[PDB]
């Protein structure tokens, strides 16, 4: 009864999430989609950060626990897709030539600060938490990415089939390859003691909360910048 | 009493195996030009900015009434202001070079400065749920190897700053000065056993991480030997 309450409060959560301004505005095929993309850069501090979250805190190569191999494969290719940021940063006319300060000054923007301290806050929350506790984490958090993705994708493959050039971080197969031996969620094959279920429902919620705080820096970033948009090449 | 007695001599010990490191060694070396041993002034850009989050957000809660977590809070405030001194010296050393927002991005997450851009995560780790008198262990161990630092690299910063008559802020004796009711005046402070053995992983942890730091530093020098600072004759 206790894991089964856990993945309906991530369905309801990731329901509320999908249903954010952002999304409504990055879905809407009436404005275009270069200005739907003003928020990319927004997402540096983020993608990098989530790489190093995958690569030094969720990963743990010398365990032999059944829960924390999996992680690691799982954390193995999820750390890969800070490349494909770079490379569809570029494609977005995002790249901009600028000063070392001015390019720190962004990432250490206060109106960035949820959106840099995202992994931050996730690596704190983890810290003491067993494998089994950590595939809590990263089901809300690949619940919460696979709705920021399935939105961003749609003005990325405007673009991509537009510009006749292939996107690999705002692009369905993103999406595809994050969804993806064995899966996390299958490992519903998992019980928790009363503990657990208390410490998953408060994981589901910061994991919401804190991804919800980066989409409301995402949203008002948009608004201070509609008078700008991508610059793509074909 | 004797427990933080031997806390505040085995910080003693570790400022003076960490004084000795080769990276000071050069740093100091007056036969080198400054503009050389300087090369790694770039490095700390994975970590000033940190540094100040670390106290803005970590150190600091404003939502205490305790007597210590309050002087804490005073401390961090100041040490918080440092971060635009840097970026001041990083444009005095002409690094503040015009770059892709990629380099930049490529440059803070390099694999080469894992340990400069995680310090400060990890002190927030070490930290988030230590009772304020530990924290005022992690901070003034931190800032006795800050001192270490910013005694060394004072050394060729003055030398350029009065070379070429600019105010130089962060490798500067008005930085190490700055730094220096105070924490250490609190050794009028008793530790149980338990506080004791937790005061001792802290001070090992803080001297173990920012060791990890500055051979990442040595390293980069000695990867980047020709990039070395051009400062301008006011
Ligand atoms: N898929 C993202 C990572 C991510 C994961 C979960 C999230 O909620 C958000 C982002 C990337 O490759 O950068
Ligand atoms: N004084 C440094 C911070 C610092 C503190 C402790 C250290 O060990 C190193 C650096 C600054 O203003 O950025
Ligand atoms: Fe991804
Ligand atoms: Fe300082
Ligand atoms: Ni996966
Ligand atoms: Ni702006
Ligand atoms: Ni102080
Ligand atoms: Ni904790
Ligand atoms: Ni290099």
């Amino acid at each position: 009864a206790g894991m089964k309450a856990i993945l309906q409060l991530i369905l309801e959560k990731r329901q509320e999430f999908e249903k954010l301004p952002c999304f409504e505005f990055v879905r809407d095929e009436t404005i275009s989609p270069e200005e739907r993309l003003i928020l990319y850069p927004c997402i540096a501090a983020f993608a990098l950060n989530f790489r190093d979250l995958n690569r030094y805190d969720y990963r743990d190569d010398n365990s032999s626990d059944y829960y924390q191999k999996i992680i690691n494969i799982h954390t193995q290719e999820d750390a890969k897709h800070w490349e494909w940021f770079l490379n569809d940063l570029e494609l977005l006319g995002f790249d901009k030539t600028m000063r070392f300060s001015e390019a720190l000054r962004f990432v250490w923007s206060d109106d960035l600060l949820h959106t840099r301290r995202l992994c931050h806050n996730i690596a704190v929350l983890s810290h003491d938490l067993e494998p089994v506790m950590k595939m809590v984490v990263i089901e809300a958090m690949e619940t919460a990415g696979l709705v920021i993705f399935h939105a961003l994708a749609k003005p990325g493959e405007s673009i991509a089939k537009a510009t006749r050039r292939k996107y690999l971080y705002v692009a369905d197969s993103h999406v595809e390859v994050e969804t993806g031996e064995n899966i996390i969620t299958i490992l519903e094959q998992t019980q928790l003691s009363s503990e657990q279920e208390e410490k998953a429902k408060e994981i589901v919620n910061k994991v919401f909360q804190w991804s919800t705080n980066l989409i409301g820096e995402f949203e008002r970033y948009v608004k201070a910048h509609r008078s700008e948009k991508a610059q793509p090449t074909a």
